[PDB]
């Protein structure tokens, strides 16, 4: 760096200059490459940040941090309180809220600017609890559009979340999978301290600033050097906004290190937290007074957003791997509010992950972490498909830490931390949108930060890069510039087989003990098999298969299914259980009954003999025999086309769901509609496997083994209407349960299922959209609701927090 070129005329230049020409953009500080006079010219502080009566009308003096002279507004560099102090205008916070129906912008603005105001560690409940000391923020919140909270991504750390906001991507796709990382392809490490984090190969996807630039829209800086004071960041944004039309950016970011920085020292609600909240609110007032001075306060869209919350954690709530493993120096742990384990050295072939897992599993009765192979983590976390994520993972209980040994923690500092499971209440953060493009005085439901990239693109007239948002699911935040998606086109149309095979054509090894014989009830069973009850059981139309495959629709009195001829089982099975329905047992004449389905050939069917031979694998049913409507209909549940492969350990789970919980939910929700099926994700990418990806079959057959079993449980949001006769919006909960040959995940599993199955199921709660990615199906195709509303429903996650 030839650091005696000047920064005069160039302070906070938007375009970078190449070495050895010295840099005046921020970042120069983080690369130790600013011109000599950067601090003198670009970080002025003389006289501070506010006009006072004496300074009014002063003679411009270029030394001052900001100006109170007559020319300041045309120059764009007044102190933010200049009109208040010198011109008897009011602060923005003191003005009544007035609806912003249309952008009210100076001439030459082609679109409303967007300012992203990101606040580190701003936990959701600060909006209520800190309301009395945050008047600027409360005005934004109550006059704009807000959610009660915003769900971050896992892990609930800073870079992963801010880079998710910027990209629309899950950490596993963008690459920033933690605040610290090892990449084995690069054989390189990423850390908070230092300079390797600045290398571009860490940062995948396409962040907003590049999407903007590629499409002709200019962007301010996103990263601010920590030494640049907040008042200077604000003033710099206001200055940029005064630029001429061909130079002026349309998108800006402000970042605050608070309240996170104090939160770590004092805890989320320590009495010392009041002042950091006051100071953030002041900064917001500065921006808004600044915008008002420039006539931009009814022209800009402002997004007030956090990265994550903050929880109470102290040194004494640390679990030590040294209390579990005697081999502790054979491993490297990424420690803290999550754990990631790999081998200390890759030439130590002694190392065995399964013995590590086994040594970490349910060893102390209150153990405050749980070990997982990463493919076995809750699919809702989307935290597996990246080489930077170690195969072994520890999910840590809220309020706790994990470390390798006690010398790591005592060689106490802190009272707050974050990083936990992203459904945890303390990790939730905030969203407020304010401006012409946002709605007025509107509350919207909680949503995930992965959704914002699409909105930010909508706000700016950009086409979003491919991302994990569901574009349109946040249209209800927006006054206009909505994105109007169409439903994906069905790729494969189903077959509707009739009766084509005789009983004796099947050699299955299946006994069913069922021979016992009317003409009233013959046309009656015929019409059920042709789809007469189908409107009762298929409430929202059939799911659409979005890939090329061969399948059949099979109708029955109590349930309807799309049966895959390639996978030899259903892709989905749909049934409705009313509030009035009764549970019955499986009779004795039918316990090991499996019956041929005479609509589907022997060659596209499963067989019992494969199950008998497979000593690890048994079978269950997608439509549960327990809930059949009549003894005649119960025969249908024993069709071989309703059977699926299940480990006996998983059958404990599945039986309890089918026998107890479904009926419970129908009572609580006034009927439910259920869609259940299998999921195959052997490469843990969150997407449906092709047949050639499947790693496990039922011994000696072509029957593929699911990695997971899903269910989607839909009812009427107004629960006074029964599920099958609902006029308005819907209510959904779903899960994606791991199909595991043991219940090691559930420490209490030796007890009766009412003590542990429901807990397992809540941990594996899912969005409908997660199931779609995993199955290639598109649900809710025929409802009376608008498509955007259905998109919102598909992104809903039932979290089971209070
Ligand atoms: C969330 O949303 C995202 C974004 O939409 C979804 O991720 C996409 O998933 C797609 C489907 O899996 C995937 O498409 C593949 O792309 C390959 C080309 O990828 C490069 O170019 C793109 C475009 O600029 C870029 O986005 C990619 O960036 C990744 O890679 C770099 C470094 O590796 C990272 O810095 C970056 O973070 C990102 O990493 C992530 O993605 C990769 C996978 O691409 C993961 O491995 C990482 O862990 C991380 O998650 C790339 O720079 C392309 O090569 C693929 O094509 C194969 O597939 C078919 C097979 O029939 C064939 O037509 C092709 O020829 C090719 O097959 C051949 O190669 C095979 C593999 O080498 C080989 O086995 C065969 O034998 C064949 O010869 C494929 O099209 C797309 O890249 C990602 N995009 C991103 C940003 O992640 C994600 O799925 C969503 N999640 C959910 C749950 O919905
Ligand atoms: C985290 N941090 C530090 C530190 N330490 C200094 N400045 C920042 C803000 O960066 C951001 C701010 C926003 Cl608002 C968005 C978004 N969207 C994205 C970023 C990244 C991180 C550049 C990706
Ligand atoms: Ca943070
Ligand atoms: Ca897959
Ligand atoms: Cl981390
Ligand atoms: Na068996
Ligand atoms: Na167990
Ligand atoms: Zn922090």
């Amino acid at each position: 760096t030839a650091t005696s070129g000047s920064c005069k005329g160039r302070c906070f230049e938007l375009q970078e200059v190449g070495p050895p020409d010295c840099r005046c953009d921020n970042l120069c500080k983080s690369y130790s490459s600013c011109c000599h006079d950067f601090d003198e010219l670009c970080l002025k502080t003389a006289r501070g940040w506010e006009c006072t009566k004496d300074r009014c009308g002063e003679v411009r003096n270029e030394e001052n941090a900001c100006h109170c002279s007559e020319d300041c507004l045309s120059r764009g560099d007044c102190c933010t309180n200049y009109q208040v102090v010198c011109k008897g205008e009011s602060h923005w916070v003191d003005d009544d809220c007035e609806e912003i129906k249309v952008p009210e912008c100076p001439a030459g603005f082609v679109r409303p600017p967007l300012i992203i105001f990101s606040v580190d560690g701003f936990r959701a409940s600060y909006m209520k609890k800190g309301s009395k000391v945050m008047p600027n923020i409360e005005k934004l919140r109550s006059c704009g559009t807000h959610a009660p909270y915003m769900r971050p991504v896992y892990p609930t750390k800073t870079f992963p979340n801010l880079y998710t906001l910027a990209t629309g991507l899950y950490p596993e796709s963008h690459g920033i999978v933690g605040n610290s990382m090892y990449d084995p392809v690069f054989d390189a490490s990423f850390h908070l301290r230092g300079r390797e984090k600045f290398n571009h190969r860490w940062w995948g996807g396409q962040p907003l600033w590049i999407t903007a630039t590629k499409q002709g829209v200019r962007a301010g800086t996103f990263f601010w050097s920590v030494s640049i004071p907040h008042e200077r960041r604000i003033l710099t944004i206001l200055q940029w906004l005064s630029l001429p039309d061909n130079e002026r950016p349309s998108v800006y970011a402000f970042y605050s290190e608070q309240p996170d920085f104090s939160g770590h020292k004092y805890g989320p609600f320590g009495p010392e937290m009041t002042n950091p909240l006051r100071e953030i609110d002041k900064t917001v007032g500065q921006l808004m007074d600044g915008l008002k001075q420039l006539r931009l306060h009814r022209c800009v869209n402002v997004i007030f957003v956090g990265d994550h919350g903050m929880e109470d954690v102290t040194c004494d709530r640390t679990e030590f791997l040294s209390n579990y493993l005697t081999n502790v120096d054979d491993i490297t742990l990424v420690p803290g509010t999550l754990g990631r384990i790999r081998a200390k050295s890759i030439n130590n072939s002694k190392y065995d992950p399964k013995t590590i897992i086994a040594a970490l599993t349910c060893k102390k009765p209150d153990q405050h972490f749980k070990p997982y192979m990463k493919q076995h983590l809750p699919k809702r976390l989307h935290y597996a498909n990246n080489r930077r994520i170690e195969d072994i993972h520890l999910l840590v209980d809220r309020r706790w830490h994990v470390a390798r040994k006690p010398l790591d923690v005592y060689k106490c500092f802190f009272q707050g931390d974050h990083g936990f499971d992203n459904k945890v209440n303390s990790m939730q953060t905030v969203f407020v949108g304010y401006g012409p493009t946002f709605k007025y005085r509107t509350k919207v439901p909680p949503f995930e930060n992965i959704e914002l990239y699409n909105v930010m693109c909508d706000l700016l007239g950009l086409k979003p890069a491919p991302n994990n948002g569901t574009h349109g699911s946040l249209n209800h935040l927006l006054r206009t510039n909505t994105f109007r998606p169409t439903m994906p086109d069905e790729v494969s149309r189903p077959n509707y087989p009739g009766i084509m095979y005789l009983q004796s054509e099947f050699d299955l090894g299946c006994t069913c003990d069922d021979k016992v014989e009317n003409k009233l009830e013959e046309l009656n069973k015929r019409l059920h098999t042709k789809g007469s009850t189908k409107e009762r059981h298929l409430l929202y139309g059939r799911p659409a298969v979005l890939y090329r495959t061969s399948y059949d629709i099979l109708y029955h009195t109590d349930f309807e299914s799309g049966y895959s001829e390639i996978f030899l089982m259903p892709l989905w099975t749909s049934y409705t259980i009313s509030k009035q329905a009764e549970v019955s047992s499986i009779p004795e004449h039918l316990t090991n009954c499996v019956r041929p389905d005479v609509r589907v050939s022997p060659g596209f069917s499963q067989n019992c003999l494969a199950y008998k031979n497979d000593k690890q694998m048994s079978y269950g049913f997608l439509f549960p025999p327990y809930l059949s409507s009549s003894p005649e209909a119960k025969y249908d549940a024993f069709l071989v086309t309703n059977m699926v492969p299940m480990y006996p350990a998983f059958k404990r789970v599945w039986a309890y769901f089918q026998r107890v919980l479904v009926k419970k939910y129908a009572s609580e929700r006034n009927g439910v509609n259920v869609i259940s099926g299998p999921i195959f994700d052997y490469n843990y990418d969150g997407l449906r496997d092709t047949e050639d990806e499947i790693k496990q079959y039922v011994e000696g057959s072509s029957i593929p083994v699911p990695t997971h079993y899903y269910s989607i449980i839909t009812s009427c949001l107004d629960f006074t209407q029964p599920a099958d006769k609902c006029d308005g919006p819907l209510s959904v909960s779903s899960f994606i349960l791991p199909h595991r040959p043991d219940n090691d995940e559930s420490c209490n599993s030796s007890e009766d299922e009412s003590k542990w199955v429901e807990e397992l199921m809540k941990m594996h709660t899912a969005r409908v959209r997660d199931i779609e990615h995993l199955t290639g199906l598109d649900f809710y195709r025929k409802t009376s609701r608008s498509y955007s509303e259905i998109l919102t429903l598909k992104t809903y996650l039932h979290t089971y927090e209070s």
